[PDB]
């Protein structure tokens, strides 16, 4: 039989018991708090590992393919769907949360576009670059986190670049599909050791709750991205389905069940792939064409709920800290949220990781995410949920309309 | 019609009127100025981001060609005469600007040497390292900066391992042969966008001017620069060509001016070198085998302008320092400009960037090139003309030198 | 005729003759000191700088080449040889060092499982993972110094992997084939330069020598681990290797002498794999299908003499301090001591560089390694010769183990 999907269900609720009962009959010092997540800690570390090569093969590789300028019109057709939905899931969380209402931006700006463009590929692998003024003359500088939004733009220019050359490039084309290949047989190792890992993220996570007062505190942010996922994922997603494809969205859904079902339990786009391409390729009978496109590039550029998620939770800090927001500062917000969406990986948390530029975008402190940290994991779960839903509508949405071409 | 030379000439002379215009008509503060080059900024940023890429699988193809040992012959005419031509130009700068007089070296030394052998590929892909007396022992560290000597030490040694590896390295050689393609034409996609960055680039450039003064107190160095590199390139780089080669030199520049043009309007030795390639190819029918490897190493390693450009502006800081220099300070400003000149790519500003290694040499501040950069996108634009035109000539001189090898 | 070993071996006497009449004869400053072992500071840069290439191609190729499921019984039966002789030794070192007595815990314990699975790969190349408690919240950050142990770990992984993928990873497996190839053809031109570069390694190493007092303070420290790795390679060796192979292990070792004597003149396990290949195929006679996997893997991670020497200078460094060592401090020092081995390189001054990791295991501070700098050099140079003997019991053994395999 089956075990991912099942091996998880039981880490997730073993994970959910242990929490509570940890935190309720025993009481942990910080430390020892710390010391029961490490299992969680170490399959963050291996996830983190992969999201470099796995992220550079995944687009060499996806452009690469659509060599033929014919074939080009089905990633020209990915790309707007992609920016798109973002764009929708985007203007969707700043209505929903501007109206429940939960609670130097130039230079964030032009580090959206220093950072498409990396002064040095190693350094990008692992370090972005930020500027701040100062006296007011601009000083730029380095620091750690992984410059995700620089390689794939440089990833997608060399795949696009390979493709063209023709057979002088087929060497670097092989490579590379090799190298997707290869960083997906790891990835479905690290599976194995994901349940358990699941298991210590979700037990700890539920550990460092300190009274059950700050869900309290969070509820109706909760509540504002969790509606707003619902909506996107359940009207604006079949519906828009509906428009271009003449076929049943929800069935469509209930075809793409089991990768929706695995992303909500990993909370990974990128971990949950091989299943979103089994599930596409299979029960839905979507050509392969366009599914090794559209799927490995979307895993990481198109991810709807985390900008849904980001913009919220960017609007619901700043009505936390009492700053009124302009017309200007919702724009750049939404700027923001739609970058920081395209370049937070496919990994549980990545959308923390990213969290600090949107919020730094309307000059709120980098460390008031931890104003959100302690409801994160629900969110996350479910916003990665709809990542996939995103991607997994594209794919029958980009096969019609390129129905003639193939 | 053919559109790059064009292009480029449209926009310098843009950039000419548009600097002017905003200088004069126009008085904007320095967050403004600095907003006002952003354009040129981001094409800083694409070009520095190819230099990696570029030269190591520059350096790695071109000596890989070049596996039969009667064919090394090649190789070591084309090191000698860069190595020859470069140091005329040291001695050139050196003795002008020692006659105008427009105005712990050691540890500088070892420097060079230790960085020739990074003890880290990756690191000496951003970084590079540095030394410092203190109490006396020796306090090393690194720093950032791209370590384009050892790279190309270490490509040079790796190429060469690989041709004479035989068979059993194809595929390293195929793999390298193809990432040089793919990384000129991510160059020429960069040529695109270079008019508008050229724009912006020069146009800022002359908005930092303040009141025209700094030119006046600059002239004589600029004059001293200006003449040097007008002597190699109209005086010495003719008269060797002549020595080596029976044939009109200043018919070989001829035949080879679009590539100069492209070279004075870009100030890029390696984004040129699609046309310099063309030029010499076609227009003086070199040799396809001598060009495929003088050519694209020459770019990188033979800068001829660059350091005539070091040594004179070395010497420079140096008087308007009243540090009066000793026989030993002028041969290590030598040497340090020769390796400056090396270690220093084929990009916009790229003089600058090592300029600071050979000013510490004679312990003058880091910060002292400040000094000059006003007046350097007109001597930045020549030197890389001159630069172009040492390869030029040494294209056909190697052909020359290896008439009976081919 | 043969010039490597003789060559070297001329390089050591002429090192004990220079280091001796200089330190003598001579008077040099801190300053004169350190420049006069520059030629061997330029050799460790080389050294240092093929490491990562080195072990990378190695861990990768080694691996994929047992691609077979029968093959990986070859893999299976080495990797446990390995661990078994390295934790006998680190047994052997620790008994030894608290019988003649020649004199935050867990941080440690966890980090060496971080820096199994690093978060970058990039990082990794150059970087390493190091946590500290303080005010009791833990704070993590990254410090310079490659993490081989994380390189390792996921070249392993990913060499699997590619051997497992079939004909789909055949790409990678001739391109990490022909990087080995490369790696160890540029190593064998470092061994060009090895001779001088051994020359002033040493001879600077007796220079640093303040009054011989050092020496004779250090004598019984000297004594424990020289008789350790006596034991280890001339009894727990041949013994074990008796059990498995019927044959005579003094013979073997016999035949593997050349080996072993450019091991305790170079001090590399690396750099002399080139000589323990030929020795173990030639004269020894054994299977090049198991040699080419059991030799260039356990030259990086069976490092048994190291593992000993690890153990014993931690042991005596701490009853310096006069911190008595309880048994869970025992049994820390011997798991940081069998991963301090592995983490380790097959250069000279490998066993210096992750002997902090043990050091700081029981919280002794990291400057404490000076305390066994001066008399380094003779005992590295004796622990890499039982480290390639290590190896070299291991191919018979391993030959013996698989002979129906084979
Ligand atoms: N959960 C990640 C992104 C995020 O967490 O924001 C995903 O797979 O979509
Ligand atoms: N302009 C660069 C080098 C420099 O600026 O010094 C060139 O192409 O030669
Ligand atoms: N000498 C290294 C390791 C060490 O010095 O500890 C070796 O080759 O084994
Ligand atoms: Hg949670
Ligand atoms: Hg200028
Ligand atoms: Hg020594
Ligand atoms: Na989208
Ligand atoms: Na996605
Ligand atoms: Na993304
Ligand atoms: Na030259
Ligand atoms: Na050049
Ligand atoms: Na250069
Ligand atoms: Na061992
Ligand atoms: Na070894
Ligand atoms: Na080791």
């Amino acid at each position: 039989n089956n075990w991912v999907l099942l091996s998880t269900v039981a880490a997730v609720v073993l994970g959910i018991t242990t929490g509570v009962l940890v935190r309720e009959h025993s009481n942990l010092s910080t430390l020892e708090k710390f010391y029961f997540a490490f299992p969680g800690e170490i399959l963050m570390r291996m996830l983190k590992l992969i999201i470099l090569p796995l992220i550079i093969s995944s687009m060499i590789t996806g452009v690469a393919a659509l060599d033929s300028n014919v074939s080009g019109k089905i990633g020209l057709r990915a790309v707007v769907y992609y920016f798109a939905t973002t764009l929708i899931a985007v203007i969707l969380g700043i209505v929903l949360v501007v109206s429940i209402k939960p609670g130097s931006t130039v230079d964030a700006m032009l580090d959206l576009i220093r950072n498409m463009f990396p002064e040095n590929l190693v350094q990008a692998a692992f370090q972005q670059y930020k500027t701040k003024r100062e006296e007011y003359k601009i000083v730029g500088m380095y620091s750690d986190g992984i410059n995700v939004l620089g390689l794939i733009v440089f990833a997608l220019v060399f795949g696009l670049v390979i493709g063209k050359m023709g057979e002088k490039g087929q060497i670097l084309v092989d490579f590379f599909n090799a190298l997707s290949d290869a960083t997906m047989k790891i990835v479905q190792i690290i599976m194995w050791y994901m349940p358990l890992g699941i298991l210590f993220l979700i037990a700890g996570c539920i550990i460092e709750v300190e009274d059950w007062e700050i869900f309290r505190k969070l509820g109706l942010y909760m509540a504002t991205v969790l509606t707003g996922l619902a909506i996107h994922s359940i009207v604006i997603l079949p519906l828009i389905y509906f428009i271009v494809v003449r076929k049943n969205p929800f069935r469509f859904a209930m075809g793409m069940a089991q990768a929706l079902l695995t992303a909500l339990m990993i909370s990974s786009s990128s971990a949950t792939l091989p299943v979103t391409f089994r599930c596409a390729e299979e029960n839905n009978q979507v050509d392969k064409r366009i599914t090794r496109f559209v799927l490995p590039v979307g895993a990481t550029i198109n991810m709807d709920g985390t900008a849904l998620y980001e913009a919220v939770a960017a609007v619901f800090i700043a009505q936390l800290n009492d700053l009124d927001l302009g017309i200007g500062q919702i724009i750049t917000i939404s700027i923001t949220a739609t970058s920081a969406s395209i370049g937070a990986a496919g990994v549980p948390q990545a959308g923390l990781v990213t969290m600090v530029i949107v919020l730094s975008a309307v000059g709120l402190p980098a460390e008031d995410v931890t104003l959100i940290i302690a409801v994160d994991c629900l969110l996350d779960r479910f916003r990665t949920m709809v990542n996939v839903l995103g991607d997994a509508f594209g794919t029958g949405i980009v096969e019609k309309l390129s129905k003639k071409e193939l």
